[PDB]
């Protein structure tokens, strides 16, 4: 996240910390949103490779022990079955992952709250992106979980030609483009929190930026709808 704050250890419980195997040590690749005790949401982008992953609930810094985490490896990946590698700009940038075990729930864990099917933010609404990814572009990872403010920007302002134009489907949100904040590598998959009726629910999955940078104007971070999934969500969870 450019642009971010140190996140509060108990303020975002379901964002989670996705990791793979590297040498003898585990990397953090990629947010996730702690959906049900064995089950987390993310981008396919994220686990479209040949890696052995593990999630982290309770995480706040990825270099020291928190003394709140659970680490638990992953059973089973379901990406979005119209997903295409190489063609994140078609959408579809969603997986769900099958815990080997069920996480205990406490103030550093709990599940995130998903937006009824369909549900549409209006322009400019209230959200924050969070995550461990590059605090600048070309830059490095987060120690401690950062958050920023990013407002919505609506499809019909987001599809326009000086924002994104056709990249931007109507299955994504997007949210910033302020030129300061933004999500940035490391970020994706993981959740854009919006605040709707006093409560928060994670309306994106963070999906990509501007091939120029994170921070651009004009070139808002880019997730995936979360509520244009949920009956695929819904189906995986239970034929699973
Ligand atoms: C996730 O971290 C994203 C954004 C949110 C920073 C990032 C990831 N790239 S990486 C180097 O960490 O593997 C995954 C994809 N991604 C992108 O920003 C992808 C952008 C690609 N463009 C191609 C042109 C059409 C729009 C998308």
């Amino acid at each position: 996240v450019v642009g971010g704050t140190e996140a509060q250890r108990n303020s975002w419980p379901s964002q989670i910390s996705l990791q793979y195997r590297s040498g003898s040590s585990w990397a953090h690749t990629c947010g996730g949103t702690l959906i049900r005790q064995n089950w987390v949401m993310t981008a396919a982008h994220c686990v479209d490779r040949e890696l052995t992953f593990r999630v982290v609930v309770g995480e706040h810094n990825l270099n020291q022990n928190d003394g709140t985490e659970q680490y638990v490896g992953v059973q089973k990946i379901v990406v979005h079955p119209y997903w295409n590698t190489d063609d994140v700009a078609a959408g579809y940038d969603i997986a769900l992952l099958r815990l080997a075990q069920s996480v205990t729930l406490n103030s550093y864990v709990q599940l995130g709250v998903l937006p009824r099917a369909g549900t549409i933010l209006a322009n400019n609404s209230p959200c924050y992106i969070t995550g461990w990814g590059l605090t600048r572009t070309n830059g490095q990872l987060a120690q401690t979980l950062q958050q920023a403010y990013l407002p919505t920007v609506d499809y019909a302002i987001c599809s326009s030609s000086s924002y994104w134009g056709s990249t931007v489907k109507n299955s994504m949100v997007c949210a910033g483009g302020d030129g300061v904040r933004s999500g940035c590598q490391g970020d994706s998959g993981g959740p854009l929190h919006c605040l709707v009726n006093g409560q928060y629910a994670v309306h994106g999955v963070t999906s990509f930026v501007s091939r120029l940078g994170c921070n651009v104007t004009r070139k808002p971070t880019v997730f995936t709808r979360v509520s244009a999934y949920i009956s695929w969500i819904n189906n995986v969870i239970a034929s699973n």
